[PDB]
């Protein structure tokens, strides 16, 4: 792994965790993950039984993570733990890691149909990203559509998934899935 290398990785994990962090105030807490539910109801419409499932399904994985009430990690440290632990990682820790992060696809696909549609996947890119606008959504949502059928399958957000967190050079993957360095 090259200098080069790394750099770019903790670029994508920056990234990430500065997505992550809504609330703005420079770390990542289960605040955070409940704000991006409650932004995804409102930017979705959907229903208050469907938010509540979705903020509690939000609520899940930040449990999952350990950001319990009163815990807050700041978004360089995650960032910076994120390449560390990802790049030591030899090849059934990554398949493991990629199974995993298939959480957040179960959450972002709200109606329960099994696929992420352009509305779902657009719904969570803008809560993350408030400033990305409907076009550059789109153009994120076309990237992960490998087939080009209208919706993402779990396969799509795998392969995707796994450049994502483990890639050392440049891709328009990596770009569409917060998306844009
Ligand atoms: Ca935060
Ligand atoms: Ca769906
Ligand atoms: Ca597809």
């Amino acid at each position: 792994i090259t200098e080069s290398e790394r750099a770019y990785h903790l670029r994508k994990m920056k990234t990430r965790m500065q997505r992550v962090d809504v609330t703005g105030d420079g770390f990542i807490s289960r605040e955070d993950y409940e704000l991006i539910a409650v932004r995804i109801a409102k930017i979705a419409k959907l229903s208050a039984e469907k938010a509540e499932e979705t903020r509690q399904e939000f609520l899940r994985v930040a449990d999952q993570l350990g950001l319990a009430p009163g815990v807050r990690i700041s978004v360089e440290e995650a960032a910076v733990n994120a390449t560390d632990s990802l790049l030591k990682m030899k090849g059934e820790e990554k398949a493991m890691a990629v199974i995993q992060s298939l959480i957040m696809y179960d959450c972002i696909d709200t109606d329960k149909d099994g696929y992420v549609s352009l509305p779902e996947f657009k719904a969570f890119l803008q809560a993350v990203g408030p400033d990305l606008t409907d076009d550059k959504a789109i153009t994120c949502f076309n990237t992960l559509d490998f087939n080009k059928n209208g919706q993402i399958s779990r396969d799509e957000f795998l392969v995707t998934v796994n450049d994502f967190l483990f890639g050392l050079e440049e891709t328009a993957l990596a770009n569409a899935f917060y998306g844009d360095l």
